[PDB]
């Protein structure tokens, strides 16, 4: 496939996938500043700020690889949070609402 249009799927893949996080609690990376213990266990942080810096370094080149880093974003905010807080609630609501937009994006690459 051609990767222009390929790079046009992911910029609005990754729109609808930050339309989900109404909260807009996963936009940037977790403030280090304010959650000194984060690294921890964190052995890497992702948010959708990084993804699309990632995205327009061309570090995405296939649907795999952006899925992945959403996933991250997810798995680390279950990881941290304990099971009764906010933030693990909403990253169980952006695997959810995340999972569908994911799948119709990944049906329109396929295609490609
Ligand atoms: O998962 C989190 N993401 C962010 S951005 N900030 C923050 N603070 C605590 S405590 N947990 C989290």
């Amino acid at each position: 496939m051609q990767l222009t249009p390929f790079l046009i799927l992911l910029r609005k893949t990754l729109e609808q996938l930050q339309e989900k996080d109404t909260g807009n609690i996963f936009s940037e990376p977790v403030p280090l500043s304010e959650v000194p213990d984060y690294l921890d266990h964190i052995k890497k942080p992702m948010d959708f700020f990084t993804m699309k810096q990632n995205l327009e370094a061309y570090r995405y080149l296939n649907f795999d690889d952006f899925e992945e880093d959403f996933n991250l974003i997810v798995s680390n905010c279950l990881k941290y949070n304990a099971k009764d807080t906010i933030f693990y609630r909403a990253a169980v609501r952006l695997r959810e609402q995340g999972g569908a937009v994911l799948r119709q994006a990944r049906r329109q690459a396929e295609k490609m």
